[PDB]
């Protein structure tokens, strides 16, 4: 694959499912070798691993005192498209979520690839690896192309049940959107967080029922999200990754550690 | 009490509740013997039981093809401030929500009160009466004020309890905010309602944990807000109301049947 950016800017508005404020983005093209950086008050924020600053309900980048919230899924798109060259520029505290997946993100995007002069330089898995915590693990090992497994064991009514991608099927994940159960949130508005969030970007889960009116697009969507998730937080390692990872209930925080370990190692 | 209307328009803005769509109110003062009523698209919709077209999640009004949802809240503070004469102009198919309770209303009607130049005509209770339905009940019986008691046996933590209003406890009332279970969201929005609900408008009880941050007002807020719609609801009796109420798990259908059967009698 050859090394990507944009034809020409690309901005995206809206409230942060976190913040609660408004925020903008501005994606600008970039000349060969760039790498994906955000933009921040005269400050660029490497998309990293390095610059993780927190991994609770969201994945969050930081550096000289500017942070940028929620990043995952505007990773994980250009994770997807492999775009490799671009500012994103973020006027507000975190990434726009709008309606909670990476839908607007990818078509926009999409349609607007800009192929480069320079091999894409792959993050490539060489043996296996495993992270665990708290019964949560994730696994990695070679292969030729991403694909990216999700195992989820749910104490409501999805019950268990796993999702895999395998590059050509980008659409069929794009489109899950966010999800959380209503157990827990008391406990995301009680830490400061959601504030941002709605049955318009958030699919709430009872115990054995959907909130939403529009109910799931996918009887699987909550695992679909989970893979995007993965899918944007192991763009952190700094390339397009190919591998074969499988996650059995992973979230951030171990997506995060895995990644660490990862870059570690090689 | 002399009757009352306001000494200058006051006007009300935001989303409805159920609609989701934005709307603006404009009290307009009018003369002696006028009455509350509301204005739509051309058409003046007497604020009275005769009016009534829907009941369920709200007390709705409606005449000549013009309709205008949850009128409760605006006639409650109305009925408490004893003002007599306006034309509530709706620009929209519901009144504004607001924070969920008669705060806003009450505020700035309560300091642009005009007395006129009648003695009010108060729909005095005679004799005692009790309607009833699957367990439900409220009473009511003659008294010299405004007395109304609700008492609530909720399913959830909430538990047994109940709350009386005197006339002289209006601020008692005002601030206690709508709220809902979460077991019925569902519900409420597979009817097309509920579309301009969140936590900043309602509180969200589960089965023995509150969602909203900001914990609830009162430990028991929910029965005076209770108070607070049966009060609005009165008022359609055409006239503020002097007898004492007792209602038992009393919602606004039965608050309505209630109104229909005194108005009936006399
Ligand atoms: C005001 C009404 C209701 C709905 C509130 C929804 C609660 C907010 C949940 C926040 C979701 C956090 C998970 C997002 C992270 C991700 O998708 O990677
Ligand atoms: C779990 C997340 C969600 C929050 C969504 C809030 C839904 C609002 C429900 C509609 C409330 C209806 C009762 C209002 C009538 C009244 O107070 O008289
Ligand atoms: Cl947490
Ligand atoms: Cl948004
Ligand atoms: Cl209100
Ligand atoms: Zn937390
Ligand atoms: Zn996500
Ligand atoms: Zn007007
Ligand atoms: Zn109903
Ligand atoms: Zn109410």
């Amino acid at each position: 694959g050859l090394e990507k950016t944009v034809k020409e800017k690309l901005s995206f508005e809206g409230v942060g499912i976190h913040t609660g404020e408004y925020s903008k983005l501005i994606i600008h093209p970039e000349k060969e070798g760039t790498g994906i950086r955000f933009f921040k008050n005269g400050v660029y924020i490497p998309a990293r691993h390095e610059f993780v600053v927190h991994t609770n309900h969201s994945t969050d980048l930081g550096f000289k005192g500017q942070r940028i919230k929620t990043v995952e899924h505007i990773l994980s798109v250009l994770h997807l498209l492999e775009i490799t060259n671009v500012t994103i520029e973020v006027i507000g505290n975190e990434i726009p979520i709008l309606d909670g997946s990476g839908w607007e993100f990818y078509e926009a995007i999409r349609k607007n690839i800009l192929n480069q002069n320079r091999e894409i330089d792959y993050f490539v898995v060489e043996e296996p690896i495993i992270v665990e915590d708290e019964g949560r693990l994730i696994k990695a090992e070679p292969s030729d192309t991403l694909e990216v497994t999700y195992e989820g064991e749910f104490k409501n009514f999805l019950g268990r049940q796993k999702f895999t991608f395998v590059e050509g099927n980008e659409e069929e994940i794009v489109l899950a959107r966010t999800f959380a159960f209503d157990w827990e949130i008391e406990h995301i508005k009680k830490v400061g967080l959601g504030k941002g969030g709605s049955l318009k970007n958030t699919l709430v889960l009872g115990k054995d029922k959907v909130y939403n009116p529009e109910g799931l697009r996918y009887e699987n969507e909550p695992v679909r999200h989970k893979v995007f998730d993965l899918i944007g937080d192991l763009y952190l390692l700094g390339s397009p990754v190919k591998g074969k990872f499988y996650s059995f209930r992973g979230g951030h925080s171990l997506n995060v550690k895995l990644v660490k370990e990862l870059a570690k190692k090689q």
